[PDB]
């Protein structure tokens, strides 16, 4: 009975059992100690190393449209991802998905247009530090990334551009804290850790958004390689460099905590009403054709 | 000492139901650790499909080398035909996020409206084979004159049929057909009614559930979204689901039905004599071959 983009809860579990206790969804820890979830209110559950789950609690959040992934895929693009199954989704949203994806051309018209996304989140959703998103520097590289997206013949042509709009970002970005970044998983320093942590909570807002309109992650708008993970990227990447990007840079630099961390994330997701956000801009590329 | 429930998917018995046991990681390899006491290793080669039913739970690592090896997990309740938790399965487990040949297939039949046609046509036609297959040893002798009467009618109309609305009718006509004999031939008034709290319609109503439940599984391992109906309207969610549990609801439900509620079963006994049937018969395997043939043709 709470509307799938008021919820405003979400975590990304670690060393603990997820259970049912006393008809609770909660997380079990080696201290004794029991930390309960509001099934009723959460986005998303991501379960990360020395984790357990049960059926129990699986149907339980299943039941109330939560989606539980897994961190660790086996492999950042291999993220198993269990979707609720049982509570059928509506249909309108992904009948229309498919007639636009099957066409080439309104294919490619879509792609450009999630792409576009990217520029209006990033002048959107601001921050009170950091990188001033509207100086002539960033408007430079919006409007040379604008301009590419625009005349573009392929999706081919649609990575390069969308590769050089992220990676001009970052250096940005890296400049305005003065260190030298570059982007790398393995890497240890907290700009690269909290970003790749804050990508999972641009994820499973984005797996939710589109499982809330059934729309399957079968069907991505940007492909080629190197380009995999299904939909559920191109929609996340609409806020990754709006939202994650200074965020985790600006909690890095301050020497923040994980747990400070995920909570300016979720702090900021819940002010800004970022799942109904992306869920608008979804619907609208589904259905005016 | 239950170690898996193995069910046939389409040419190989790879979807396996584990039940009562924790799933870890042990000696570098997938296992479930029973209550008794029993730990078994999961075969990676013979392995698709892994069931997760009542009284399971998985570790991180698990989930992790079971990916690593082209293992796909799914939540079920009890019985392994009923499930609520899951991944969408693509092309290839891995390397690529297409929608698989099944899907594709499918999207194609379903927006060609003379191919769809053409399709609802054969999922009906199915409903009677399995009507001719799935037989059962007690109540309505499906090869009698009188069935025999309502299978030719509902062949035939099928066959003149140039709209999904006259399918509609002689859809209805077929199943409330079936009833009259059922009702004729345990000697009992009947009118079909889910506000009704008689045993039979109530043991309709529950089996009818589980015919769903089997049927959004067989979708689910072609990787095919239940938004797609031929019969049911295109507004209806899941409305594939109930197209495809149409083909055994009338062959397994209906008489397993009115036979429990005859012999005045409980709902567990109930749902056991339905699960028991689905796997003595491989009726998940049915299913998904009878789909294949639909969309590969
Ligand atoms: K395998």
């Amino acid at each position: 009975q709470i509307l799938t983009s008021q919820k405003r809860n979400m975590y990304i579990l670690s060393r603990c059992k997820v259970l049912v206790k006393n008809g609770q969804v909660c997380h079990l820890h080696e201290d004794g100690n029991v930390y309960t979830v509001p099934y009723a209110n959460t986005v998303f559950i991501g379960l990360a190393e020395g984790t357990s789950i049960t059926n129990e609690a699986m149907s339980m959040l299943a039941a109330n449209g939560v989606i539980v992934f897994w961190t660790k895929g086996g492999g950042a693009a291999d993220i198993i991802c269990h979707l609720p199954q049982a509570d059928y989704r509506p249909t309108k949203y992904m009948q229309n998905w498919v007639r636009l994806w099957l066409d080439e051309e309104k294919k490619l018209s879509a792609a450009k247009e999630i792409l576009k996304m990217r520029v209006d989140s990033l002048s959107t959703h601001v921050h009170d530090f950091g990188v001033d998103v509207e100086n002539k520097r960033v408007s430079s590289i919006v409007n040379k990334f604008d301009k590419g997206v625009t005349q573009a013949t392929s999706f081919e042509s649609l990575l390069g551009h969308e590769g050089t709009f992220v990676k001009s970002l970052y250096k940005e970005y890296a400049l305005e804290y003065e260190i030298e970044f570059k982007r790398d998983h393995k890497s240890a320093d907290n700009y690269n850790k909290f970003l790749t942590l804050g990508n999972y909570y641009a994820y499973g807002i984005a797996r939710s958004s589109l499982w809330a309109l059934g729309i399957d992650n079968s069907f991505p708008l940007l492909h080629g390689s190197t380009r995999r993970g299904g939909l559920v990227f191109d929609v996340a990447d609409i806020i990754k460099t709006s939202i994650i990007l200074p965020l985790a840079f600006h909690a890095a630099d301050q020497g923040m905590s994980n747990t400070e961390f995920k909570r300016s994330c979720v702090a900021y997701f819940d002010k800004n009403d970022i799942l109904a956000y992306l869920i608008n801009n979804i619907k609208r590329l589904c259905m005016e054709n």
